[PDB]
DNA sequence: GTGGGTCAGCGAAACGTTTCGCTGATGGAG
DNA sequence: CTCCATCAGCGAAACGTTTCGCTGACCCAC
């Protein structure tokens, strides 16, 4: 392919015109342009924006971590993130953490040394980032959660995942329930944890008890919330409510519940997490806790942005608000 | 931040030769690589992945193109892609073209000045790549769905899609049913075209008439089959079976039919696409023709590192083998 | 004319890595 | 002693792009 220097050639100019044709960036007399462009047009230039990446230390790429599934709500995240990159003018480099905490490093190792502009770190897992690594290479602009921990130096974004376990269980006493059952999501995952515990504060603020099987782990997933549930219907006293980690549990949960021959809400109700799409759907459709997904994506993107723009601001921190979507789950 | 150079000057050597230490590619003697490894371990040194690129010539990243949306499909893709890639040493640059031709071109010439070493083009909208870009850059290894014509030259997958259709509708047909409606993805998308088609041939072998409102477009989506049933319940004779375009819009159907009072399959059978993994947990669980997902990722990957690797082959033409899920829905 | 001044545009270095001729040392067959 | 054949490791070019110090062509107060 044709470089800079091949067009320089047969325009008979310096490398620095050519980069001042294609960038505007310095003034060149309009004679010298137009043999540059007939160069570039002629030999069909096919400019290598690594190249220039090398030269300038700055990529135009996003590198993003999730610890994905089948659960549709980082579905619904990488789309809005995506589609924010591509409006502002990057790339989406996709890391699956899938748990794994070599993986987790072994790609953000990767990430540093192809020199990203700026990192998502939306990892649920435990686990944080290897500081050996970190701290080895240059620091780029980073947004998280308060989902993964961290040492280092990032803007954040609360889900306020306690907020709404609450709302979700208060919910539920409101509508009179008081047998009102937990599944959440391994409890080393921070918002599930979170979301227990406003479980509990609800349960603890009304003076309702929890029997002690009332607390059930699922795995963020469809047959998570299916075995779940299972375990649940073996429990002596039958819960009236469930509030489920997430939607994603949620599908299992109906089609438990559809097995046992149980009707929602009529023998059980249930109220979910996230608001995914599919909420809307479901037989009947979902009662749950709406949380930005793709707006999310969008909102991390902008954060991240404006650091990327102003290297020298102080952190950044957004908290989101939980909200309730009332639908006929309960 | 170090360079190898650092390195070479702190251990006294040529940058030559720590290359060799790192890349294990050239006898060094043990006392230089330990000086080596030394200088390594005393300044830090945080290799550049985008230098080595410029020099060697390949990035060990793959852009892929999807059409994505709500619809599960893509999300069980991405994660066998994203997983192949991780175990074969590569990047995965992901690109959502929303169906969009500009933003297709725009984001295919991005890759290409970022010189990624291989594109899997899975876009099921009908537009061709411009040529312009496409002949402008070195050619990649390529991997596409046998969809759109000619387009180059590049490894394909057939889905058979054609057989799948007349598969699923010919098990209607086995079931006794008469009345069958297909509700489609939009025509200008190959495998929505294609399982019509196979719908048609089937229902022609068997001299089951067609009634004039039976097929029916929405997009690949939850909404669309939503839509799509509403408007078939609105036809004078009530289908007793629908085929629905993907398991997506099966989703649709289903809310639909909750909402008109209606029974699955008692008063509609109903038969998707992909199987994805929801269809097992929908009520009842969907009867569906399974198609590679995760599985099709890896497949498109080592088909593409096959390529990378023997540069030689002739155009790789690979078939994935549709299998019809017999549940609850029909 | 004419010595001095302005700025377009020159040649070319260099971001950090791989690759290549080249050399000097060492090793066995005279 | 020759000398001839191998290879370890050096110094440094160079992938393709920006960026810099310098020049020289043209305008202008003498």
């Amino acid at each position: 392919s044709a470089t800079m220097k091949d067009v320089a050639r047969l325009a008979g100019v310096s490398t620095s015109t050519v980069s001042h044709v294609i960038n505007k960036d310095r003034f060149v007399s309009e004679a010298i342009t137009a043999k540059v462009e007939a160069a570039i047009k002629e030999l069909n230039y096919a400019p290598s924006a690594l190249a220039r990446s090398l030269k300038l230390n700055q990529t135009h790429t996003i590198g993003m971590l999730i610890t994905a599934s089948t659960n549709p709500f980082y579905s619904e995240l990488v789309r809005g993130v995506e589609r924010s990159c591509f409006e502002r003018g990057y790339s989406l480099v996709l890391c699956n953490t899938e748990g794994d905490e070599q993986r987790m490093n072994r790609n953000l190792e990767t990430l540093m040394q192809k020199r990203v502009d700026g990192l998502l770190l939306l990892c649920t897992e435990t686990h944080q980032p290897s500081r050996e690594i970190m701290q080895r290479y240059p620091t780029v602009p980073t947004v998280m959660m308060d989902w993964a921990p961290f040492d280092g130096d990032s803007d954040l974004i609360q889900d306020n995942s306690l907020l709404g376990g609450d709302l979700a269980t208060q919910y539920l006493i409101d509508k009179g329930h008081t047998r009102i059952a937990c599944i959440t999501g391994p409890l080393d995952k921070t918002p599930a944890r979170l979301r227990l515990e406003g479980y509990r504060a609800a349960m603890k603020r009304a003076g309702l008890n929890i029997p002690d099987g009332y607390e059930v782990t699922g795995d963020f997933e469809f047959n998570g919330g299916f075995d779940a549930m299972r375990q649940l219907l073996s429990h002596p006293l039958r819960p009236q409510a469930v509030f489920t980690g997430n939607d994603a549990m949620a599908v299992g949960v109906y089609q438990a519940l559809y097995q046992a021959e149980l009707q929602v809400p009529q023998d059980i109700a249930v109220i979910g997490y996230d608001d995914i799409e599919l909420a809307s759907f479901m037989t009947p459709p979902l009662t749950t806790i709406h949380q930005p997904k793709d707006e999310l994506g969008e909102l991390a993107i902008d954060v991240l942005i404006h650091r990327i723009t102003q290297p020298t601001l102080q952190q950044q921190r957004l908290q989101l608000t939980p909200i309730l979507m009332e639908r006929g789950s309960a």
